[PDB]
């Protein structure tokens, strides 16, 4: 049946984006594919320059598409970081060589913080309809509906060809060994149960289990405030407003951290979670983990983002309601 | 004797910048005048595009100035938000019509977060030599040395002509009534003692006194984490990663807050500290106060930034080692 690959661009290990086409003739946008949300949005032409982010990103022109079909229902999307607003609209979107008719948001309010840090123009949510603001049907469900993929699976490869997403399968040239599957805990959200976070060889957190959201659109690993505090305490890291830091010379003295998912320990070492700019002292190096209080019902949960995904080739399987991981290569 | 005015630009109540000229012929830069630090820096030509902030800001070309005199000593400047590095250099800088020969840093490392949010290109520190990285003499001391101002005072006017700094005096067309002075607590830093932070009519914080740094280069009012927690609890605000928020419809139900400085209560009302984008519910409005742990020896202290200054015309008096405040207009 069908399998499409979507080539991603790695921007500093913190932004992995690819391209989609909207409208007829197609208008191209760079978007992050986020498993933590389910709406599609891009910036709109109706966005005021009285919003800088809109001056520095690609804007979608409805009047230039033949397939545009107006909706206009208002839309507000509150993310962990960043809130965007605009109105709903409909047109054809093609990603990976597959064209679907999709309801997407045209954004007219895009805050500078965090959008001016953005190298992408928008977001394509790869979550479930239960997370979809406006009960709008997610792009992948529509894709599935079209009945064309070999399987109802999608895979993420984040590199250290900055990346690659495979719709309807996996690419083995990017993972070593077999996959290890963990079942969805609840349906409607990509979350699984975690059985412990260990430092070195000791279980410090989440000992009586906890939840992990597997989120491709989160650049770092997240944990609740209370947990990250305890963790950083253990690693010997300092809190900055924007990140946890460590003297760069100490980067390689930092213990390994491991996530107990399902039947395995998934370990990240100092090399996987420190942005080792220098081995120089008196120069603070960033850790790729930070705190994030995700409100219920979905939170509190950890969030295994790009720091994790970079090491573990991730498979999102919609037929079986489960997630598989294999070592990336 | 002499008085110069420096016209500032208000960018969203969060960035107040003006212009200086460097080199011969002069190279123009927009800089924030920060009373919280003492070095001068601008971006350098030797900055890599492999740093986006440098692609979007004005860069200083040493080779194009006749007056440039090479130094090259390395320099790292760690701010509350943002760390910049580069090397030291010397050339003439003119601000406000006064030319001095100054040692400034040429920045070659400028992180995206927070610099891509920057509408200015650099910083001009208006602090004391005790805060000067590299023991480099501050621009104002050099100005003073030139022996030309009417007085050793500088005044800040932040508007809601987005602003105006007066070197060597004050501009009365921007303040109502007389000034109220508070003595420096310690010399070498613009910090005074505070006698209480009240909510409504009750003293909630800093009851046995505390320290306040008067910082023009801080967009919001700052307090230590423990204090802001208690304060926000009292105002009924929610914590976002980047700011404290409140439902916009509640903006005007928020109590007044008052700072007991010296012999007066300085009160900010909901109107002064909420970024009232809408009176619409289900739409989070930003408070202009946040938490900031300033390490000792200077910290812990509060930081009365632009939110404060906008309401209270501030005078920094170097002859007498004190700070005066008057109502802005
Ligand atoms: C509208 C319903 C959305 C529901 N879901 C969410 O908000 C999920 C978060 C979500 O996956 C979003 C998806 C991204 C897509 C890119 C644009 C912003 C949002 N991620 C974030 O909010 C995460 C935070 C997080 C980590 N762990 C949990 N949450 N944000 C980030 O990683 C930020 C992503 C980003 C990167 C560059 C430019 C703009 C934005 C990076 S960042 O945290 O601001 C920083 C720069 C590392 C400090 C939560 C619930 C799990
Ligand atoms: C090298 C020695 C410096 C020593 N001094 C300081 O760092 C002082 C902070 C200092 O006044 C600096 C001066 C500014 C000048 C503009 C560029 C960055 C720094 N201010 C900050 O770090 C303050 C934080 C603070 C508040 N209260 C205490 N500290 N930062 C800000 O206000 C940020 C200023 C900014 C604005 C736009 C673009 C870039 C940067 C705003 S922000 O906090 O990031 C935010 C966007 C409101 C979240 C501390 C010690 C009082
Ligand atoms: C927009 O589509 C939504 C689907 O939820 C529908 O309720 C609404 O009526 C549509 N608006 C228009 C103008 O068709
Ligand atoms: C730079 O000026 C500093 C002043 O602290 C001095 O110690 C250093 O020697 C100067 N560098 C050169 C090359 O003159």
């Amino acid at each position: 049946n069908t399998t499409s690959s979507v080539i991603l661009t790695n921007y500093m290990d913190t932004q992995y984006y690819g391209e989609i086409g909207i409208g007829t003739p197609p208008q191209t946008f760079k978007v992050v594919f986020d498993t933590g949300s389910s709406n599609v949005w891009v910036p709109s032409s109706k966005c005021s320059r009285l919003y800088t982010a809109c001056v520095y990103h690609k804007l979608f022109d409805a009047s230039d598409s033949s397939s545009y079909k107006h909706n206009g229902t208002e839309l507000t999307l509150r993310y962990s970081t960043g809130t965007v607003s605009g109105f709903l609209s409909q047109d054809i979107i093609t990603v990976g060589g597959i064209t679907v008719t999709q309801m997407f948001g045209e954004v007219t309010e895009m805050p500078a913080l965090p959008f001016m840090l953005a190298e992408f123009d928008g977001v394509v949510g790869m979550g479930f309809i239960e997370q979809a603001i406006g009960r709008v049907t997610p792009i992948f469900d529509n894709i599935i509906s079209q009945g064309v993929l070999k399987e109802d699976v999608f895979s993420f490869y984040y590199n250290r060809l900055g990346g690659q997403i495979v719709l309807g399968g996996s690419d083995p040239q990017h993972y070593e060994g077999n996959f290890h599957y963990i079942n969805l805990i609840k349906t409607g959200v990509w979350q699984i149960q975690m059985k412990g976070v260990s430092v070195g060889s000791s279980t410090l957190l989440c000992e009586d289990g906890c939840l992990a959201l597997v989120d491709t659109g989160a650049s770092y690993i997240s944990g609740s405030t209370s947990s990250i505090e305890k963790l950083m305490e253990a690693l010997g890291a300092k809190k900055r407003l924007f990140d946890y830091v460590v003297k760069c010379n100490e980067g390689p003295t930092l213990p390994d951290i491991s996530f107990h998912l399902g039947g395995k320990e998934y370990t990240l070492t100092s090399a996987d979670y420190v942005f080792q700019e220098s081995y120089s002292s008196k120069k603070l190096c960033t850790l790729a983990i930070h705190a994030m209080d995700i409100p219920p019902p979905t939170g509190p949960t950890w969030a295994l983002g790009a720091t994790f995904i970079r090491k573990f080739y991730t498979e999102f399987d919609r037929r079986n309601n489960r997630i598989g991981f294999a070592l990336a290569r």
